[PDB]
């Protein structure tokens, strides 16, 4: 193989060379053939995330779930964690706002064989809030079906801690290995996006080769027309969200930002909001933080208080919606904020962390990828998700200094 | 919230409020408005358990084999597990007795949407049998379809403990962890089900609320009808196997129970076998019980070995069988004898304990609840369990002791 | 019960048994009656095995990749290794040359209830191959469907590897639980095999009587004249492989074999390739093998590379579909060799092993056993596996010696 280059660069030629690939056939030898060669490897690569998206929905919230069992953290995390849900349950409030204002998709309406999407009835209200709770954990996981399985995977992790206090030593025990078991099948299925992401380059040159060959060039116009939504929406996230809850405990945001510059850029560049810890502990001291303080928090918020990408599932789902015509119901359109916190709470904050979560937040929201349509939409985010990972990674990041910091100053 | 009182009494308010409130709606506002506005919650507490009966159905029986892995058990538990199977085994053939005196349901029958039950063909005999060895474990558990999942979980658990044999250690140590896994995952679900048993006071509530607006009064009788049949078993079941087996082993049995007094009002007030185990022992010695048998049987009989639910588990069948006007079946008759010992060597030993593994004797005998009529009338007797379970769990504690004693004669 | 004999005459005695009890009933009371009271128990005896296939075609390749994850191994396996895949890769190859030269089954030809046999049409190309990447593990997982396993299996295997390599503790901690948890579920699946072969005499009995009562004698003809293609495969995979690569390594084959003699006659008559291990080892060295080489080939070999095995597998398919009267097209003909490969790297190397992972080999080039013919032609093989087992067994401890001398030779 060789095939060794960094891979964000590594994957940045693929879409700028597939980009160039894909309209050279726009006119010329139509992209049928592209339609038969090229997409099927853009296909395989879809598939490969989407195996993933089970296992991690699961494995990911049964940890995430422990990682906040109330009562198992000090009191001194109640207030972090309080902290990472309300400004993430905020980052994608705000998401859904950017998709207001810009209609990303709106106008890229499309009906891949010629029929266009429509979405089943849902069922009455009552069926609806009961069916969250599974009937048969084994089954609901089996064949997909999310929110029975996330609802599941809370209640076994946070049951999972009280074990924890349990007086008996062996039950004590047990849940440390179940739970240890889990998480493992979570972290090991990351090993599996980073592996799949080295495929990424040759995938993602396949989707947008594809996207070009057909949609002519319209589809440049709400690719970059949805960047835009999502940045303006990241930089909106920090000035209205962070330096506003910064000044308001006394913290100066623009000396602030000087100290994170090193912290902030890593993570830019890495798009490793975990590879990123040990620099953005550094940082942590650096600007005079308490040991015991960033030492449970930045560790905390490595996995959890992905706002960043929150922000990202949140226009990421209007951008879908919007493709194939149709018009998210305030009540779905709320299900998004509920469901892109867990989604993002799932995120592993690694190179493929945030599209593959997002399957979970669309399965939700009726938008089976099993689609035609819906698989045509996501197959264009999924393919200029390098781009949107990056502004994405380095939010995530500043959250949780931005929440070390402001739980110092009260601790 | 603030809701601490003593879930029992906590209950018992739920139970007999809402059959109040029920009946004044028995008459006056039709029920129909509780059919949409009070029974909902009904359900949802009803699903909350049955949600549960796979996991634990599972992860039950894989700990409670291990625990009686012949041979991996001194054979001065041989004798007492003999004792257990045996004890419960006879339970439950009481409990039919009493469910043939006693015509539990017969006369309850109800329609539910208008239309009637009537169960599907058993297949040739043949078929029965040869199903009951899954064909894919993670399929038949998948999706529901108990005995094959019983009968994978009993080989699963007994292998295990033959890894436990096994000269080398890496084998040796990994059964350890496996099983290790499994167990947590169990114990874990109880976490639940007392979480979910918090809920029970809304729940029942909400049930017999329900189950009051309509079938009238009429079913005061024979919930009660029912409660008769199964004290009256209850009670039997000490009398004629626990007295007539311990004045077979020069016990005495008055005095006897002057010791065991603290131990069994203890389990009947907290209903938690479980939790009521160190109350068991200190009664172990003070009747002069040898350290190293009652060290080793009466935490074994704290999970295994519930004649007392049993028993339940026997008369609660024909309830429901009786409810919907169905026959059952001497062959699926003697399989409830045969479910019901497994059932309630699944049973936790603790407030949801029985009920949840009831469901576990009904998809056996074909009465799944995703049954309009059965689901109708499992919701009676799950609005009646805390009565139940008291003297249910007392006599659990009971047989417990009764086995310890007799064990320490012959050893 | 009392039942001890050596299961290997144990069983033969169910099988020669067997035929004369099902001949005499060729004539004289139909077998109808036999088809219905004793093949029932031939039946019981095929599904405790069919059972076994999933859970061991996944933990059993989650633990052999991990046992060949490179890199996860001294430079001085990565030999051994390749070794081992091309002997079996070859194994198999050779497999497929006696099923030609041979054409076991063919004119065994079946139709079972009065219908034939006939393929589903294989999906456009472009899915076959996509389709092997699961979309949901657990689904995939949960209903048959062994391919997409698989590949989840090596994936979820290698992918742990490298978290025992990761800086983290906790990390490196988590996959060595896990992963020890898969581990022992495999393990522990075996427990159940050698069990269900305690049961083999029985079942044996069965299906060879039923096979007699119908098909009438040409089936000895077709059976025999399979064994022959197997051993006169077996000999020529030792002549043409073995002494062929070994005279190629200055290693001379004949006294060779004089020191494997009591390693070979070990493992012929337990057919245990596991249990035959020490003395697999006892003759390591006396042949002067380094201690450090033989005390990892030997007993990574143990497990993996049964190309005695892959040899069976690859004239067993052959012989089914040609008792179907279907004929293996190029392509699904080299599925076998590909699989063959994986299936005896999830053999068990003990008495069930072989057969069971067949399925794994027949689900993939789709013949499912839930097929009255499929079915009906494997419950043959399945009769007189024992007689194939134990001359299979003992090319697979060859096989491992054969590849330490070599290894050594070089190192
Ligand atoms: N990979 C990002 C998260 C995401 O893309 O959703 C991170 O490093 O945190
Ligand atoms: N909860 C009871 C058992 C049951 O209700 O089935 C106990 O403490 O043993
Ligand atoms: N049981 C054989 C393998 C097989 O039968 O496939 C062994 O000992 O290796
Ligand atoms: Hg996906
Ligand atoms: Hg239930
Ligand atoms: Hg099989
Ligand atoms: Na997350
Ligand atoms: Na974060
Ligand atoms: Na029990
Ligand atoms: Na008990
Ligand atoms: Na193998
Ligand atoms: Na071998």
């Amino acid at each position: 193989k060789y095939i060794e280059y960094p891979v964000l660069q590594k994957i940045l030629i693929g879409l700028i060379l597939g980009a160039i690939v894909g309209l050279i056939l726009g006119h010329y030898g139509y992209a049928h053939a592209v339609h038969t060669y090229v997409k099927p490897f853009g296909d395989l690569f879809v598939r490969l995330l989407c195996m993933l998206v089970m296992p991690i929905v699961f494995a990911s919230l049964v940890v995430g779930a422990a990682s906040i069992s109330p009562a198992r953290l000090g009191r001194v995390g109640v207030k972090i964690v309080v902290y990472y849900l309300l400004t993430s349950a905020f980052a994608v409030t705000l998401g859904i706002i950017m998709a207001r204002l810009f209609n990303p998709g709106a106008g890229i309406h499309l009906a891949v064989g010629g029929q266009q999407f429509q979405p089943h009835q849902a069922p009455p209200l009552v069926h609806i809030l009961l069916d969250i709770v599974p009937t048969n954990p084994f089954g609901a996981l089996a064949n997909g079906q999310v929110l029975p399985t996330i609802f599941f995977a809370i209640i076994l992790g946070i049951a999972i801690t009280y074990l924890m206090n349990s007086e008996n030593e062996k039950v004590r025990k047990s849940a440390e290995t179940l739970l240890d078991a889990i998480n493992g099948l979570a972290e090991a299925m990351y090993k599996i996006v980073n592996g799949v992401m080295q495929y990424a380059p040759i995938g993602v040159f396949a989707l947008i080769a594809y996207v070009m060959a057909e949609q002519g060039v319209h589809v440049v116009g709400e690719l970059a027309k949805v960047t835009a939504a999502v940045y303006v929406g990241l930089t909106l996230q920090i000035l209205l969200v962070y330096f506003v809850l910064l000044k308001i405990y006394g913290i100066d945001p623009i000396s602030f930002i000087k100290h994170a510059k090193d912290a902030m850029l890593t993570a830019f560049v890495t798009r490793s909001s975990s590879g990123t810890l040990p620099v953005t502990m550094r940082v942590a001291k650096e600007m005079g933080i308490s040991e015991g303080i960033y030492s449970f928090t930045l560790p905390l918020g490595a996995t959890i208080n992905m706002d960043g990408t929150a922000l990202y599932q949140g226009v990421a789902t209007f951008f879908i919606a919007n493709a194939l015509g149709s018009h998210l119901t305030v009540g779905q359109q709320l299900t998004i904020v509920l469901t892109a916190v867990l989604a993002s709470i799932g995120t592993a904050g690694v190179p493929g962390a945030g599209a593959i979560m997002l399957c979970m937040v669309l399965h939700s929201v009726g938008l089976p990828l099993t689609d035609p349509n819906v698989a045509a939409a996501y197959a264009m985010i999924l393919g200029i998700d390098a781009i949107l990972d990056m502004g994405r990674t380095m939010v995530n990041v500043t959250g949780d200094l931005t929440g070390t910091a402001i739980v110092a100053k009260t601790e």
